């Protein structure tokens, strides 16, 4: 038995025919009901020998929980979250599919989920989550996530210890695909909105108080992360930066999401911004403010950072060059896109002047905090302050 492919190209459509199936409902509590009645005949079909390609490691399919999905919040559209049970296996290719066994944070969503299967006791038993859009163009997604994994790539090989969370992308047709979410995250946004907290003051109440070893693991997370998602805004240019695109993880660290808006992505910024990525107060403080040795260390990795990016520029910019030959997105915009893009990476620039444009980034990174309007008169009046 050859691996075949009608298996596993079936079950992808069958994710898509949902999706076009609740998209003909108004309502989201319509949706929910019918997405309940799709994955209970999803389960009639598992397991099988299909696949999830987003899981980076071979496994059968053995269940979606029909009650645990999620209807997305759309305008239009009817995108979905399922979570999909499988079986882990060495080598998919010599692995039998396995045997049917007869009928929040993501820690209690797996307790549940586990509890309730009854495949949830097996060792190999793994659960997978998956986003599917029938009606959403992710190219520029999947741009998105080859250039993080580049950066990743990058950094790793030069030994800055920057962090970020590419998530994974499945292009399926032009104006379909499927992402895989970060699970063990919440946006600011909502950490703020149940905890009443500034983060710093969630930092320390999470993680504990600033002579702790939890704190200053915490606080680095979240040093090395707010670096990393610098250098990939700026790079990227990407727009749309907000508490409700931007999570937290429970080791501290930031994860943005939703690349919507990059590179030459109307509409363009009027208000002299070198990146839509804003250093808040809020942010400052958790670094332990502007004076502290992790807003130091901030900037240190920034620069370290921009150094590996430049040194190893022509594997980022060709990703973005063959998207762009390949496809019509409108992120692109003719010549200037690559031209600039390519400028972002400072090739001409010593380390001196790369640490002095480090400064200035930052600074401009600043510009909405009340600070900068209080104390920045010099710049627009003849008195010296
Ligand atoms: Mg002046």
């Amino acid at each position: 038995e050859p691996v075949r492919l009608a298996p596993e190209r079936e079950f992808i459509k069958s994710l898509m025919a949902i999706g076009k199936r609740l998209a003909t409902l108004p309502t989201k509590e319509q949706k929910t009901q019918r997405l309940i009645s799709e994955l209970s005949l999803l389960n009639h079909k598992l397991p099988a020998r299909v696949w999830l390609p987003t899981a980076g490691f071979d496994h059968h399919v053995v269940r979606v929980p029909h009650t645990q999905a999620v209807v997305l919040n759309s305008k239009d559209k009817a995108p979905y979250l399922i979570y999909v049970e499988v079986l882990e296996c060495e080598n998919f290719d010599t692995t039998s599919v396995p045997a049917r066994i007869p009928e929040e944070p993501w820690q209690e969503k797996v307790r549940r989920i586990r509890e309730g299967s009854p495949y949830g006791h097996l060792p190999n038993w793994r659960l997978l989550s998956v986003i599917v859009k029938c009606g959403d163009d992710l190219r520029q997604e999947l741009l998105a996530f080859q250039v993080l994994k580049q950066l990743q790539s990058i950094w790793e090989q030069e030994r800055v210890p920057l962090w970020i969370k590419p998530y994974k992308i499945l292009v399926i047709s032009a104006d379909s695909g499927m992402i895989e979410p970060v699970v063990n995250a919440v946006s600011i946004h909502q950490v703020k909105k149940q905890s009443q907290l500034s983060l710093l003051d969630y930092f320390l109440q999470e993680h504990g108080s600033y002579t702790t070893e939890a704190f200053l693991s915490a606080q680095r997370n979240f040093v090395q992360s707010c670096a990393g998602y610098c250098l990939v805004c700026y790079l990227l240019q990407v727009k749309d930066r907000h508490n409700g695109n931007i999570l937290l993880d429970a080791e501290g660290h930031i994860i943005h999401i939703d690349f919507g808006f990059i590179l030459s992505s109307s509409p363009r910024n009027l208000g002299f911004e070198t990146s839509a990525f804003k250093l808040t107060t809020e942010f400052v403080d958790v670094m332990g403010g502007l004076d502290g040795d992790m807003f130091n260390y901030y900037k240190m990795l920034m620069l370290q950072g921009l150094i590996a990016a430049r040194k190893h520029m022509d594997k980022v910019v060709q990703i973005v060059e063959i998207m762009q030959q390949g496809s019509q997105l409108p992120c692109f915009h003719g010549s200037s896109t690559i031209r600039n893009l390519k400028e972002r990476f400072h090739m001409s620039m010593t380390e001196e002047q790369l640490q002095l444009l480090v400064e200035q980034m930052v600074d401009g990174s600043m510009r909405s905090i009340t600070t900068k309007l209080y104390d920045g008169f010099q710049y627009l009046t003849n008195g010296i302050m």
